[PDB]
């Protein structure tokens, strides 16, 4: 009931009852809120309400203190003070940006912009508020009751009338009823049970809204610069493999936190694991939002670090198949590999947070909450894809607003930049270097002469809102008969519905751009499918074409992105 003010930390009794988080506001700040917003309910030990029987006045602006009790204009005794006076709300121990965060629906980009340009305590308020709002939106969607079970990977669904139907991608993970988590793909719908169960007809699925805990720790701890490497002990015997990263590794030990911008295939995993070999006695917690990113760091560790000193931390509510080659759930091992949501309460000499473009400010805070560390390293690329903002439908979120780390990387620049792409044919490196990396990304590989582009708008059909371009899949089919080396190629598009069609016609393994991020394939076929802001997003485009080691075919809808591709153009 008595806590600290989210804007000035000033001790107070006052909480906003109208805010969904109910933040402590100090007399001077609580006023500026309630006088400028539809937010009028204030809480103390007891609510600021008229205490007269049957009186429904709760608006703090229309209330008075009569003794130790509160009354409206109609019930106040002659000797009474207005609760709102001289820029204050009467409480014990006697902001434009707070108001916008407190009252926005989170459907506008500008909401996310403000949640990242504001002060540090307002980043936490925003991050809880947003996440709270995201969770209570899941309740808006209708229940899926099973009408008929066709097979072990297909069934038919009956949807709740009067409630919208959630996108049936892999993004939207349902909870079945507790028959385990389930996902769906597009009357024949494809079902995938994290726990395998003889699917019972009549059983139902619901999206698991998880309670949003409060944030305490900042997104980013305060920066500390040191004169010598602090708390870490370097080798003099670091293998030439990692000699390229020694100067950056010393920067890591002479700062509290450091930022690494690593474009695709520039040696991020190599950097992260090489840090353990440079500071060989240091305890390092390796974290990322997704299981795939933490498992990617496990593969690299398996190759270079002693397997006995590694532990993969798996939450007992296991949702996807996870890295198996380490001892599982040994929190005390020198090397700990854990998703942000599973992190234990522990300490560490270095924390490495990977895939930083995918992190929210909520995730940045949780990490700082669960891990007390001498050094924090943030690895990723603001030119790659951010975490999906399910509520955002109006305006595009720029990379400087993805989170606090990406905002630093886009304004004052990253502390360290890996500038040489060792994965991609020069045609792809040249294209993305000019598009998102200000001509600072360099190609280690030669031109493959296997990078082709074709301008072909085709015809755009929709499965609800997910896009399909059959003629673009048709052009790929034609190309494959003539280019049989591409039979091994991964098919990539910005839409699962296009991928679903391309899976039946082509038989290629299928991937969305967003699910492709962090993976590489010798050959990539990309159909842009549509000209929308989704399919023309330069970050998504960057990730799409930088998956390829040897060749790429890009069937394009957007003239701009087609022209920019420094690829050999095809006809038809
Ligand atoms: O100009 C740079 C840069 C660099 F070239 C070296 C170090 C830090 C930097 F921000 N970049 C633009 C986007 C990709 C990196
Ligand atoms: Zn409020
Ligand atoms: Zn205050
Ligand atoms: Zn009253």
């Amino acid at each position: 009931a008595v806590g600290a003010c989210v804007l000035c930390n000033s001790q107070t009794s006052l909480r906003c009852g109208a805010c969904i988080r109910r933040p402590f506001l100090c007399c001077k700040c609580c006023y500026d809120h309630v006088i400028s917003t539809s937010h009028k309910l204030v809480l103390s030990v007891n609510p600021y309400v008229c205490n007269a029987p049957g009186c429904d006045v709760t608006d703090v602006t229309q209330l008075y203190l009569g003794g130790m009790s509160y009354y409206c204009k109609s019930h106040k005794p002659p000797i009474s003070f207005p609760l709102c006076a001289n820029g204050q709300v009467f409480g014990l121990y006697k902001v434009t940006d707070f108001n916008a965060i407190a009252t926005c629906d989170w459907t506008n980009a500008g909401d996310y912009i403000l949640a990242n340009t504001c002060t540090e305590r307002l980043k936490l308020f925003a991050a809880e508020t947003l996440k709270a709002t995201e969770e209570t939106f899941k309740l808006s969607y209708g229940i899926a009751t099973v009408r008929e079970v066709l097979s072990d990977r297909e069934l038919h669904l009956s949807w709740e009338v009067g409630k919208p139907r959630p996108p049936l991608n892999r993004n939207y993970v349902f909870t079945g009823y507790q028959i385990g988590e389930y996902t769906f793909e597009k009357d024949a719908v494809v079902y995938r049970g994290t726990t395998t169960y003889k699917l019972n007809v009549g059983d139902y699925f619901v999206l698991t809204s998880h309670t949003v805990m409060p944030l305490s720790a900042p997104t980013l701890v305060p920066q500390e610069h040191y004169v010598r490497i602090t708390g870490l002990y370097p080798t003099l015997n670091i293998s030439d493999e990692f000699s390229s990263n020694v100067a950056n590794y010393q920067k890591v030990g002479m700062q509290k936190y450091s930022t690494l911008q690593g474009p695709p295939g520039t040696g991020k995993s190599h950097f992260a694991i090489g840090l353990a070999l440079y500071y060989p006695s240091a305890r390092i917690v390796y974290t990322a939002c997704s299981h795939a990113a933490v498992d990617a760091l496990c593969e690299k560790a398996l190759k270079y670090l002693p397997i006995d000193k590694c532990s993969r931390i798996i939450p007992a509510r296991a949702r996807v198949e996870c890295f198996d080659k380490f001892k599982v759930n040994s929190t005390l091992e020198q090397y700990v590999f854990c998703t942000v949501n599973a992190l234990p309460e522990t300490t560490a000499d270095i924390v490495v947070f990977d895939e930083i473009s995918m992190a929210t400010n909520y995730d940045l805070s949780v990490v700082n909450a669960r891990l007390r560390a001498k050094h924090y390293v943030y690895i990723g690329d603001p030119a790659q894809l951010p975490a999906p903002r399910t509520l955002l439908t109006k305006g595009t979120l720029e990379p400087e607003y993805f989170n606090s780390v990406c905002r630093l990387m886009k304004t004052i620049g990253p502390d360290m930049f890996l500038g040489t792409c060792r994965r991609c044919p020069a045609e792809i490196v040249d294209t993305v270097s000019a598009l998102v990396y200000d001509n600072k990304l360099k190609a280690h590989k030669d031109k493959s002469a296997q990078c082709f582009k074709m301008f072909y708008k085709g015809v755009i059909t929709h499965d609800v809102s997910s896009a399909i371009n059959r003629p673009q899949i048709g052009v790929v089919r034609e190309f494959l008969t003539r280019n049989p080396a591409w039979r091994k190629a991964v098919f990539i598009s910005p839409y699962n519905s296009q991928n679903a069609v391309a899976s039946k016609i082509l038989g290629l393994p299928t991937q969305t751009v967003d699910s492709s991020q962090g993976s590489e394939y010798d050959y990539v076929i990309f159909t842009q499918t549509t000209e929308t802001a989704h399919s023309c997003n330069v970050n998504r485009f960057n990730v799409a074409i930088t998956r390829a080691k040897v060749g790429i075919l890009c069937i394009m809808s957007d003239r701009d992105l087609y022209d920019k591709l420094q690829f050999t153009s095809l006809e038809i």
